[PDB]
């Protein structure tokens, strides 16, 4: 089973991953886990890092060059993606593709039925292969707490500085609300709304 | 050895390639062929190519984009491209990193010394780890007679319409003068400038 755990930046999608992957553990599952964009591993995401930092000129400004540079590292991990789903029980993925049809469809002030969001389709799971998710988990959270939370681990961590999009907060609740709609719409696959205080065992027994 | 080829679009690049290829045969030496971009080969020159068509939103409009995706295309290349210097004894390119270097130079109307010209130095070669090209051939060409060549290869092929960098005459001229500069700075390795009426027997002597 493939899992994709989405939310805006400071959702707390990371730690839903350490809690949920313990969680199968303790049900007898064998649990794998990758995320999203896969830095130090390809060279399309880490200029898209870069670029989110200020770098490579005109880079950050198009809204389909980032996409299409997330896309590009997708790409590359599609038989990692199947071989971690043949040998174990589940794979929980820290971002998927929903993520770039949200941001993308925000930065350019569109829904969830925009062009954004269909273009992804069509690049992505048409034509690059990367196999759909079977559960698609969106970690609501209000933006102004999600931006309080990347605003803290900047403080606090010199190589965890905001990045471009992190500095946006109207690109962050549009993006939040874009969410809302994917998973609404079962974008992709089916989706499970939850909050902050997911229980971590329920959950893990309602994707199982 | 590796030689790249090296113009504007329209200035019979790749008729050079065939013709050059012959001669080296025709001296006893083993020869191998690559063009950039490797269309259908990779992921990144198609989306690159179809947007110069128009295709994926306001890709085509960011100048370091378009860059990008050039390059991952030969990052993607370069186990291929040692395979074929280890085994052959001359490998030809139709287009290489100097084109990069160009192209990117003359959207920003930047010259050979420019910030562009240095970006591409820094990623392909340094970061991406391509080999530098022995020899860099310059088919130096009027940009009118170029373009001209480009108009009627569209008119006679409709799989070969011209596209945006081809149809922007002004382009065509800055980026024909970056190649003048490049050369005589040897960037990337040593140059040579030929014309229409360049020996093929010859130039392959001097490039043996
Ligand atoms: O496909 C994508 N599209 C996309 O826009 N992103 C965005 C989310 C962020 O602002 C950034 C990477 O974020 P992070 O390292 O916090 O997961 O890029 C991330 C992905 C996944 O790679
Ligand atoms: O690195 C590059 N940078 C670059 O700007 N180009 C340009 C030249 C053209 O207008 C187009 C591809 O051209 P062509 O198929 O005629 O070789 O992209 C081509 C390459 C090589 O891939
Ligand atoms: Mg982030
Ligand atoms: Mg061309």
């Amino acid at each position: 089973m493939l899992i994709a755990i989405e939310g805006v930046d400071g959702a707390g999608k990371r730690t839903l991953v350490e809690k949920l992957s313990g969680a199968f553990r303790a049900a007898g599952r064998s649990v794998a886990t990758l995320a999203f964009p896969r830095y130090g591993q390809s060279v399309a995401a880490d200029i898209a890092a870069e670029a989110l930092h200020g770098e490579h000129g005109d880079l950050a400004s198009s809204v389909y060059a980032m996409a299409t540079l997330f896309a590009l590292d997708r790409a590359g991990a599609v038989h990692t993606i199947q071989g971690l789903c043949r040998g174990y029980d589940v794979v929980i993925l820290d971002r998927y593709v929903a993520s770039n049809a949200a941001y993308s469809a925000a930065r350019l002030h569109e829904n969830a039925a925009g062009k954004a969001a269909a273009w992804v389709q069509r690049i992505e799971f048409a034509r690059l292969g990367l196999p759909k998710p079977d559960w698609q988990v969106l970690l609501a959270v209000s933006a102004e707490l999600a931006g309080e939370r990347s605003r803290g681990r900047a403080q606090r961590d010199p190589g965890r500085a905001r990045d471009n999009y992190e500095r946006d907060a109207e690109l962050q609740q549009r993006t939040g609300a874009v969410y809302a709609e994917l998973a609404a719409q079962g974008w992709g696959g089916r989706w499970l709304v939850v909050g902050a205080d997911v229980d971590p065992g329920r959950l893990a027994a309602t994707l199982a």
